RNA sequence: UAUAUAUAUAUAUAUAUAUAUAUAUAUAUAUAUAUAUAUAUAUAUAUAUAUAUAUAUAUA
């Protein structure tokens, strides 16, 4: 799409042309905003799920994940927590975080089908046997 | 009364000078616009040099 305004939603937003022509009708921190949308695209894959923040139509192939906490008041989408809970509500579209862990998802505590006994549902178990040499030797911020 | 000469005044014509007005041209100054050149600053691109990082190859 070509707009007029830098102040747009939905896509990422990059320059038509090279940057000479913005240059002056634009100033540096603004002809740097739109940098990584130059050449914004990368590729989604094909697998069984797919987290996301953005919103959507609730159905039967999308849910929406119920945590039991408070949102984040700062995360600008918080506001529409109460809506979509009430729709999945109404329609039994919410999911337990532990039902991700199962094979076959369903909303549900102490299925038939499954015991959900398995060193996977067992938080307890914490393992760190993976490294990459990375600086976050270890990031004292992050906390589980 | 007349003639001739000289001086002064007045009128008319012609020339020149000066002042004022109007038109035209040229020169100079000032302002504004446009173009070109040069200098300085900033941004972007390209080339070269130096430094640092990463990857790959070879040696120890």
């Amino acid at each position: 799409i070509y707009v007029r305004s830098t102040k747009v939603l939905g896509a990422p937003l990059c320059l038509a042309a090279p940057a000479k022509y913005y240059a002056g009708y634009l100033s540096t921190h603004q002809l740097d905003g739109v940098y990584p949308d130059n050449w914004a695209p990368d590729n989604f894959h094909k697998r069984e799920f797919c987290l996301t923040i953005l919103p959507s139509l609730l159905g039967p192939r999308t849910f929406l994940l119920d945590v039991d906490a408070d949102r984040d008041a700062s995360y600008p989408l918080s506001v529409l927590w109460p809506q979509l809970r009430v729709l999945a509500l109404k329609s039994r579209l919410l999911l337990p975080p532990v039902a991700l862990l199962r094979r076959v998802v369903d909303p549900g505590l102490k299925p038939t089908w499954s015991a959900d006994s398995d060193a996977a549902f067992r938080a307890l178990r914490l393992s760190r046997p993976s490294s990459a040499s990375k600086p976050t030797g270890f990031d004292f911020s992050a906390l589980p």
